[PDB]
DNA sequence: GTACCTACGGCTTATGATTCTTCTCGCTTCCGGCGGCATCGGGATGCCCGCGTTGCAGGCCA
């Protein structure tokens, strides 16, 4: 939301690896489970 | 031995959009010059008489 533009990308490593970006096609990988640390970061 | 990414917040500066200033197209139509003729009020010219202009000398003012 503070900056939405379709162009800016830097990894789009997930996106492309999760589905082809439009997903019903490519449902890869059904279930995902994020690991965070448990700091005010994470 | 060294390089490149963003979140947390604020002012600015690097460029496409809207209200105020300005540049000047259209001719046509009611209106404003424009000329001629009868008209009328002023005045220049002449004569008479008293008042406006000026020189002299004094008291007042800048």
């Amino acid at each position: 939301e503070k900056a939405r533009f379709d162009k800016m990308l830097s990894s789009q490593e997930v996106a492309t690896l999760i589905t082809a970006l439009y997903n019903p096609d490519k449902l890869r990988y059904h279930s995902i489970i994020i690991m965070t640390d448990a700091d005010v970061d994470g």
